[PDB]
């Protein structure tokens, strides 16, 4: 993969990948593992989000991509998706701001840059 | 995607994709969603497997690929993996045989054939 | 390949690949072989164009892609290029209109649809 | 691209790309341009080989890939081909040994490592 690493659930600023994406690039992502978004026995989340026996608001406690401070859904993974903005790829466990203190665990994530933007001319 | 569809947790024989894979092909898979592998409130599973607060034996209640009656790990997804055997791709919720009766729900899965085998000559 | 076939040099309307493309798709192409754009011994062309010892105007007697009646350079090939317009992919030996009658031969061309447009959201 | 650069026709040892390939990787290549394999006005070659109005023996004056001192056809390009041996990718204008002194020009070549070997398990 172009980047592989952990995404800690307690990282409020996310995990920086160092991948500098440009508008028009395409990427794929797969995310593995489990994290806690709280201390309770039920407050587990996959990258796709909280276990549905304790659901949270939309996009909360899911794996998202942050690019130029805009957030995009990733969850368990995405295949060959076009990047609409420039910026470094930050992978973020999208917990409510200020509530990362009771989080633990990390996802294992792989990112592939499938293509760099170049149009037909 | 080359194939997108549901993989029911209660399907003991899995979900046939119709994709005929050859040794040397490469594929990518991403799987989303939640299933129950039992009627208890804790018996939830992501494609990666059971929620860790109620763990099961290795590979049980995970999403796997069946090709020529061999099983391969898939879970939440894989990127650009080489197919080692010829056969139709079957996607299977790998519950213990005979225990699919209390399963429910389905994963949403996407499969892409990234390349068909062709060697440098 | 998603499409493989011969592109005749004397086909003033090009060769249909049957591939229906959408803006934002990415494609790769490789083209092999040799054609004649005239009866003279010097009037050979690779997909990239005429041999430089008998140059023709820009883009003339080169392999191009025709989509929605717009022309894009292909030549010997392109890798993971973004498609800017919807339409059927036509491959065309871009000879001067009305001068296809003295052409002969065909390029062997392979086309791969690397991805179908799907943005991060 | 993973590597893009020039392949001089007069480089008897070829052009080292620095790409370290492993058995099972897949690669794509496209090659553009024209070179001379001799001082005569007719001794032009595309990556696919000599212009057919002055043909040479089979495989001579064609663009090939050298991996572990073995030669593989490339010509104008290849798409998603599996690498059969470990080694650095060397791109070579395959002229007769000792006859590179009368060559000039260079091909413009792009190489993409489409995937790094990882099997389903
Ligand atoms: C409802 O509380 C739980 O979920 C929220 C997010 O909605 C926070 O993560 C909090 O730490 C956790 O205990
Ligand atoms: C421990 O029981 C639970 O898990 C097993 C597999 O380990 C079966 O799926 C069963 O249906 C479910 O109730
Ligand atoms: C100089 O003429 C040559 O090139 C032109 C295109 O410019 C036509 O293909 C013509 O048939 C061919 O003989
Ligand atoms: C027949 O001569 C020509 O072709 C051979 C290879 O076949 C050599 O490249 C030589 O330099 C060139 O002049
Ligand atoms: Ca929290
Ligand atoms: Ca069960
Ligand atoms: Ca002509
Ligand atoms: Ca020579």
């Amino acid at each position: 993969s172009d980047w592989s690493g952990s995404v800690p659930a307690n990282a409020e600023n996310g995990k920086s990948t160092g991948l500098i994406l440009k508008q028009g690039d395409t990427i794929s992502v797969v995310a593995h593992g489990w994290v806690k978004y709280g201390r309770d026995n039920v407050e587990w989340a996959a990258p796709d989000g909280p276990v549905p026996n304790n659901p949270q608001p939309s996009s909360i406690a899911t794996l998202v991509a942050k690019i130029a401070n805009k957030k995009f859904a990733i969850g368990n993974g995405v295949l060959h998706k076009t990047v609409p903005v420039d910026g470094e790829l930050i992978l973020l466990f999208n917990d409510v701001p200020g509530t990362f203190g009771d989080n633990s665990g990390e996802f294992q994530v792989e990112v592939i840059i499938e293509s760099r933007y170049s149009p037909l001319k």
